């Protein structure tokens, strides 16, 4: 996250790290048993780890449980991002409490002009790099669809939008992958892809969860 704040320890207690030895990506708790993640942060032998600030050291509210599976949308396309999301099964159920706690799925749309928190470890920069040990959150609107598929002709589709800040210095970034925009308490979206970071007039570009809805239940209805 560039140009955000440090949320301060558990606030957002749907965050979840992604770690294979390292944190390579953020995800979001939807039931005791489930992570929503991008579909780009696809890797076998994914522990999650829940109840994080400082992903370097054991503080004390910390749930580490090994995925069983992970499911990859079905029409996930890797050169376009086109439906960039997966969940992630965990071997066991999280103990929930007020600091590991699942985000609600949204039953509509949100709409341009919504303000939503959007929460990582990832890089903190815009030019370099320097990646932060405890959680950094950004407020940021949703941008409207015209001016997303304006910032980024040819690339946006129906499965996508853009929130953020067009002058530049505030955005999602590397390693925040996969984590969540929350929008009036709803996941509305999962940290996908941009040009940079946090650069003038290209906004983050985040998978729009509203779509997703129905496989996301049906998917953990069987599985
Ligand atoms: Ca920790």
């Amino acid at each position: 996250i560039v140009g955000g704040y440090t949320c301060g320890a558990n606030t957002v207690p749907y965050q979840v790290s992604l770690n294979s030895g390292y944190h390579f990506c953020g995800g979001s708790l939807i039931n005791s048993q489930w992570v929503v993640s991008a579909a780009h942060c696809y890797k076998s032998g994914i522990q999650v780890r829940l109840g994080e600030d400082n992903i370097n050291v054991v503080e004390g509210n910390e749930q580490f449980i090994s995925a069983s599976k992970s499911i990859v949308h079905p029409s996930y396309n890797s050169n376009t991002l086109n439906n960039d999301i997966m969940l992630i099964k965990l071997k066991s159920a999280a103990s929930l409490n007020s600091r590991v706690a699942s985000i609600s799925l949204p039953t509509s749309c949100a709409s341009a002009g919504t303000q939503c928190l959007i929460s990582g470890w990832g890089n903190t920069k815009s030019s370099g790099t320097s990646y932060p040990d405890v959680l950094k959150c950004l407020k940021a609107p949703i941008l409207s669809d015209s001016s997303c598929k304006s910032a980024y002709p040819g690339q946006i589709t129906s499965n996508m939008f853009c929130a953020g800040y067009l002058e530049g210095g505030k955005d999602s970034c590397q390693g925040d992958s996969g984590g969540p925009v929350v929008c009036s308490g709803k996941l509305q979206g999962i940290v996908s892809w941009g040009s940079g970071c946090a650069q003038k007039n290209k906004p983050g570009v985040y998978t729009k969860v509203c779509n997703y809805v129905s496989w996301i239940k049906q998917t953990i209805a069987s599985n």
